[PDB]
């Protein structure tokens, strides 16, 4: 294991790359040159549907993020997966995305994106159809969680998403959309969510063929938008980032729910890796905490600058790990219950006044009368009590907090070390 | 009590507020019907995209249906997948909707101007649509869909009609969506029901009403008696029945025609549904009304037959007749087939040579007396000699006694 993450780190550029041979370029009837794409993955809708509390909140911030795309006036809307928690979404899961989806993203604005190739009788491109009048084209790979007909095929044979990247073997093709905006060429790959280590073996087997456009050889950007393990904890149960060609100038990395948007540059295969982190927290994991995202890709010739958005509809969630044994005064071995909870609580408390400022920050304003309050937050404390500490049952501790926490169940979760 | 049934009229209460619309009508598809089933999957998709072809091929102005769209409440990701797919492709378009509306996601679909809708639908939901999401609340988001005559409380129930205009001629279109039928019985019979009839041209307006209910019960609280309908309707959408009566029938006392057009599908292997299946355009010009049926070719035939073994000359009674009776059967099940086949290729038009599309496997059923000295076979076991032939692998036969 140890020494197979050096191997992995090692390879590179596997698979193959071969070759291939105001405006409005919508047909419906009834600056110029940067192409404008609002990225996000992850968003889950559906989550949590049969929550008193938190029953809303996929729905209103998956509808978010398309209000932001339509208010900042994107050309389009890239997304890494994981649309729908469900395999089979419930009625009002599905209902909830298809009315965002068409009241955000249908209307008179013209797209300005030329279809110079993407490489059934359903209009595939949605804005090509005569029919729709699509202001902002949203494309999607499909996720694990997307899983012979996908909620995905749904979207799209509705005309609202362009469902992409679709991956039927594991020979896999990867073929790009191609997309002109004035002098701006935008070359745009995604291979949908793949069994991680059935995709690690097909890059290792150089099973991965990559097609790029011969005109214009140089002068298209490249963007690959993935679904996968970004690490693991077995060798092969990831991608790693070497594996991916180095063509490729950008890649927005789905799946892992931590909101990286900042992005990080890979030195050596020289391009850019966004993880914009998913619109809901799906577990209270470390990973969840920070704070959720949305971006912006200006794209103009092959540069690119990336404006991060910070969601305003995420529920604040913050976690703190507390290690009982770093902490007097208290005092250990003895009946130190009255002392851990007392500790604890005002932990809790201390998380909880975070989080509200951290919400007013998100919203820019400021806790006054005429102002929205904050929703409840959710709040985890995990703690190590090894070295001699009593503790709570979890819900009795929990419940401590109610009316004051959206997770009134499990706030805090005691553990030893190993 | 059926009589007083029959006598009660009038219902609920009536409460003020080019030339020829042409309505394709049908009802119960129950996309999604039979999904699993290898021979008969797909039947209902097909079917169901039948119906929106006929309306686009025969330029109707809309489709009305009259409820279980679905056959499951939660379709599965193939039956809303296709039923989307054949509503997008067979009701949108360049051709404009003469319909003028007189009455956001939640509004008429023609009129979004970012959709063009050639030709709208509009229905009900029926018992097997029926939380409170439906599916037919999934068909209208999309915009594919008019989902109107939503029934939210079963105890006091508002109908109010949708008002269309082409040329001269005024349509008022009313439904009322599936309520457990002894709850609409009472709801009636309460006079918790009230009827919305626009002030103005009051009489102008062709009235048409969109039901799915019992149109018949075995207890007289569990269907809709025809006399409840408020007499000012002219025609009535008989939904929910799954056989065709497609040539309606005229009510002399109310004087509204009641078209029950049967389901595009055949979910059960009951006498209803052997009647060859129809949809219909229902041609209204003013006050009149010009109804023509037109026969369903994707359908399966469903071919049923009657039997009584003491009237059959070539099995001798009371004796050790088995041999006798499974080769009268068998070419009882050879028989209808054929007769099934036939009926098959009359709905082509067309004849049984090798360049013409041969008939799919139909459903056959034979309802057996064996009353007298008769000797049966288990009914699955003499199902399973028709693999080849027929399409339901089970009650192929049933034997009864008299
Ligand atoms: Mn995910
Ligand atoms: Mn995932
Ligand atoms: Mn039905
Ligand atoms: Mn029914």
């Amino acid at each position: 294991d140890d020494k197979a993450f050096e191997e992995n780190r090692r390879l590179r550029n596997l698979g193959s790359v071969e070759y291939i041979r105001r405006k409005n370029f919508k047909k419906f009837q009834k600056s110029e040159n940067t192409i404008r794409i609002l990225i996000s993955s992850d968003p889950h809708v559906g989550y949590g549907e049969k929550d008193p509390v938190r029953g809303n909140d996929s729905f209103v911030s998956f509808n978010e993020i398309l209000e932001i795309a339509r208010e900042r006036d994107v050309d389009m809307i890239l997304l890494g997966g994981d649309i729908f928690h469900d395999n089979k979404p419930s009625r009002k899961a599905l209902y909830q995305a298809l009315r965002s989806l068409r009241l955000n993203c249908l209307g008179d604005k013209p797209c300005e994106l030329e279809l110079l190739s993407d490489t059934t009788a359903v209009c595939n491109i949605n804005y090509l159809d005569p029919n729709i009048n699509v202001a902002i084209p949203v494309f999607s790979i499909h996720g694990n969680h997307d899983d012979r007909y996908s909620a995905l095929d749904i979207l799209q044979v509705t005309g609202l998403v362009n469902y992409f990247g679709r991956v039927p073997e594991n020979n896999i093709v990867v073929s790009p959309i191609l997309l002109q905006k004035g002098f701006t060429k935008l070359a745009l790959y995604g291979i949908s969510n793949v069994r991680d280590e059935r995709l690690y073996h097909s890059f290792r087997e150089n099973k991965v063929k990559f097609l790029r456009p011969d005109l214009y050889r140089d002068e298209w950007f490249n963007l690959l938008t993935v679904h996968q393990n970004h690490s693991a904890h077995t060798p092969t149960s990831y991608l790693p980032e070497s594996f991916i060609q180095d063509f490729y100038d950008f890649v927005l990395w789905g799946h892992e729910h931590e909101c990286l948007i900042d992005g990080s540059y890979n030195p050596t295969q020289k391009f850019t890796v966004v993880q914009p982190g998913s619109t809901i927290a799906t577990s209270l994991s470390p990973g969840e905490t920070a704070p959720k995202h949305c971006g912006i890709l200006n794209i103009t010739g092959k540069d690119f600058h990336l404006e991060k958005i910070r969601l305003r509809t995420v529920r604040p969630f913050i976690m703190k790990d507390i290690i009982l044994s770093e902490v007097s005064s208290i005092p250990p071995m003895v009946e130190n219950k009255k002392e851990v909870l007392t500790y604890l609580i005002s932990k809790v408390e201390e998380a909880i006044t975070e989080a509200n400022a951290q919400w007013y920050e998100a919203q820019g304003t400021v806790p006054v009368v005429e102002n929205e309050k904050p929703p409840l937050p959710l709040i985890r404390l995990r703690v190590d009590y090894t070295g001699g500490y009593q503790t709570e049952n979890p819900q009795r501790f929990s419940n401590r907090f109610v009316g004051r926490v959206a997770n009134a169940t499990d706030v805090v979760q005691f553990y030893l070390k190993k």
